């Protein structure tokens, strides 16, 4: 598993329960040094959030190689090591713990280096970091999930499948969604090795998958001197491919992306004989389609009633919606460094649906993506109205999932602070009504 | 393996032969997009060097899946994918290639996304970045190796061992330094399968261990009511735990850093009789012992004399001298923003030993770590003169090894690119030489 580039990690900030009780917080630390060395080179870590902790640098226990213990111990210690791979795990004792949100957390880590002159040493690393809790908010009625298009430009750069992984669990969700043409390896065809790999980290994670995106290119083969148009059987056994793969490896929905042929997203005209001749398939294997009713598409939209009509139609409980929470946005995305008002499309500043149009069509979304671009240190949404919002799908009934997807500027390592903000944010809001 | 954030790749950054022939050069693209693709939705790349070449979307070749294609075979191709976990090679046809050196590298991506209306169609990436060459120089009498700590931050975070194996085949380089207590997990007993995998990523990118550096931390049990200091039995078991790693791994040199006692970086007294117990072991398994010459103490130094002393008395092949190339810096390490001059130690601003003086030591000399801070678009180095250095150590007679260390800033990604600048650099020098 990899780490962050900051000392203090964001995942595995939590509280600590001995026996039914909170007995403190703990977080992670990346080893500050170019190697791992012996756990009786540590010189201590001092722990601040201003207004809630101040310890000095003998209090807190260390866990490494699987094993807590004190300061002290750690100076009579022999074989114990932090290893460089390894994330040091620091337990603050903290009667009751912290409460949920973002904390300004200040380290003061000290380490001993012999090659290092005495007047010099010990070697001192003060980071700040604003690090969010894990969720102590038990957001009922809502189930949780992560989507891994919120870690966009990060998957396949400074993340893999099971730091991805990792860092959801730790939020306390529980569903994990993929888009299969991304993060399936020798996609449409992952190697046995791959897919028994893939069952047993969601085992160990506690993690069910969720929803699979799939793609219908209908402009497959439009360049050239023999371009042409995609049919109906390329279009079915595109869709039928992903349904198999998405049985494969557990999958409950399968959200199909149509191609357009006009402005207004009008989709390709072969969607609703691709979608029928799939239908027979999907009721086979279980599992449920759903295309995505994302901005600028509104939910009273002609485009979302074909959806509903396909519903009545043919009497099919395999066919659903997906809402994604763009389509509530208010306030405008900001703009690009780099561009004046006009070039980019007007609803990039939020088409503003209200909250109680769900209402409608609440009887037919199996799943949420939970869409997003900033949330900053006092958990504020800067562009979904968060509280109307939820309000408004816990009253109509929804108790499905909501999947994070992250929407916002794809700095390297932004994305696993900005979901566990969403994630606390969210849990706080459900608990509040 | 993984990628780097931006979309031209520094690694695979090459001249192409065909025949004894340079046809052309080739370059490594990330997918800009969030998912692969198949390769039909590719609708060209335009690739652009001021001066040298400006080829149109439709003249490169595209290597997918180990297999080459025209665009206008990959517009009537089937089944053939750019994945998102594979880097498209993209190859330039020009003949004889291009010069070495850094090349203002700038394409134009043009992706078909079919869920965009067509107005705003194709998907137009432009990025610009400075890479290197692949270097075509032979530097000969030298040989070329990387150290791994010249990945610092980046391993770890967004590297591992086989990403940064990879990029040191890339190079030409043939020898692959270490520290031990960093990159070899649960130090120091590997597992069996980690072990079998090291020795077979080191014959599928062509790359012989050179050198394991090791740590004899004299200060281990200081602190404490029980504080005490490290015994001749305990610091020459450490020495010999290492030589035996350094064995089972395939590695030459052992660099042990010892710990001072003073402020001039005098070792502590233990290690001379630490050295002489493990110079039994160290002919036995053929391992030589090799403390490092660095910054600020130069060659004219009363610790490097007790090191040529300690030859002479024992007459062993097993202890020799390693030259770290910080100490011929003439110009300083720029200031770190925050500080004002006068609290960071004196030797940051080098200490500026004439490379003459590698003349009396030459035949001890078994290893040199190449160290470095900054090299720009010009390959000028900021802190080293590398053109009378490599001078007077090919008149001395040296041919060995030259392993890159970086010490410069810990941005991300910024290490790849700074080695490669530097093997461009000193195999060019070598060749004007
Ligand atoms: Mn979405
Ligand atoms: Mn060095």
């Amino acid at each position: 598993m990899l780490l962050e580039r900051d000392l203090i990690q964001s995942v595995g900030f939590r509280n600590v329960r001995e026996g039914g009780e909170i007995t403190g917080f703990q977080f992670r630390v990346r080893m500050p040094s170019y190697r791992g060395m012996a756990a009786s080179l540590i010189d201590g870590i001092g722990v601040r959030i201003p207004g809630l902790v101040d310890v000095g640098p003998d209090v807190p226990l260390w866990t490494l190689q699987g094993q807590q213990y004190t300061l002290a111990e750690l100076w009579d210690g022999d074989g114990v090591r932090w290893p460089l791979e390894d994330a040091a795990i620091i337990f603050v004792p903290l009667p009751g713990g912290l409460p949920d949100g973002v904390h300004e957390l200040s380290i003061e880590l000290r380490l001993r280096m012999s090659y290092i002159p005495q007047e010099h040493q010990p070697s001192t690393y003060r980071v700040t970091k604003h690090v969010t809790l894990a969720p102590e908010a038990s957001g009922a009625p809502f189930r949780y999930g992560v989507s891994l298009y919120s870690y966009m430009s990060d998957y396949g750069t400074v993340m893999d499948l099971e730091t991805a992984m990792a860092s959801i669990a730790d939020l306390g969700a529980t569903g994990i969604e993929i888009l299969g043409e991304a993060h399936v390896p020798n996609y449409p065809n992952p190697s046995d090795e791959w897919v028994e790999q893939w069952f047993a980290l969601l085992s160990t994670y506690g993690l069910e998958p969720t929803n699979m995106g799939s793609w219908i290119d209908t402009r497959l083969h439009s360049s050239g001197p023999n371009g042409r148009d995609m049919t109906v059987e390329e279009g079915a056994a595109a869709l039928q491919r992903d349904l198999r793969l998405a049985k494969r490896l557990g999958f409950r929905f399968v959200r199909p992306k149509i191609g357009v042929v006009s402005s207004d997203l009008i989709p390709h005209p072969i969607w609703t004989e691709v979608v029928e001749a799939s239908l027979p398939l999907a009721e086979e294997l279980d599992v449920i389609i759903c295309p995505e009713i994302h901005s600028p598409t509104p939910i009273k939209h002609e485009v979302v009633d074909d959806y509903i009509a396909l519903i009545r139609r043919t009497g099919t409980k395999h066919f659903g919606l997906l809402l994604d929470t763009g389509i509530f946005q208010d306030r405008p995305i900001p703009l690009k460094p780099g561009e004046l008002p006009g070039q980019r499309p007007a609803f990039l500043d939020g088409i503003h649906v209200d909250p109680n149009d769900v209402f409608d069509v609440i009887e037919n979304v199996v799943f949420i993506q939970a869409k997003f671009h900033d949330i900053d240190e006092e958990l504020d949404d800067k562009q979904i109205p968060w509280e109307p919002v939820l309000k408004a799908l816990k009253d109509a009934g929804y108790t499905g999932y909501l999947s994070s997807e992250y929407e916002g500027e794809r700095e390297p390592w932004r994305s696993i602070e900005q979901v566990r903000r969403q994630h606390s944010l969210i849990r706080q809001i459900a608990d509040r009504l």
